[PDB]
């Protein structure tokens, strides 16, 4: 019941709509999808 895009749901037109800790990523083999943000090393 939250307002945000889950992990790998599709962000072809919703980049800044991914849940907290997520980030829209474009792909060449598949359509853009909200991918999980990686840690900082």
């Amino acid at each position: 019941s939250e307002d945000c895009i889950p992990k790998w749901k599709g962000c072809v037109n919703r980049h800044g709509d991914c849940c907290e800790g997520l980030e829209c990523w474009k792909r060449r083999r598949s359509f853009e999808v909200c991918v999980p943000k990686t840690p900082k090393t």
